[PDB]
């Protein structure tokens, strides 16, 4: 079963991880 909901949420989670790394070197 494919759930459309949460699909974009996962993308944001990954984006945040990269964002955190940029802020903290």
């Amino acid at each position: 079963a494919l759930e459309r909901t949460g699909g974009n949420k996962s993308k944001a989670a990954r984006l945040l991880g990269i964002s955190r790394r940029t802020l903290y070197r």
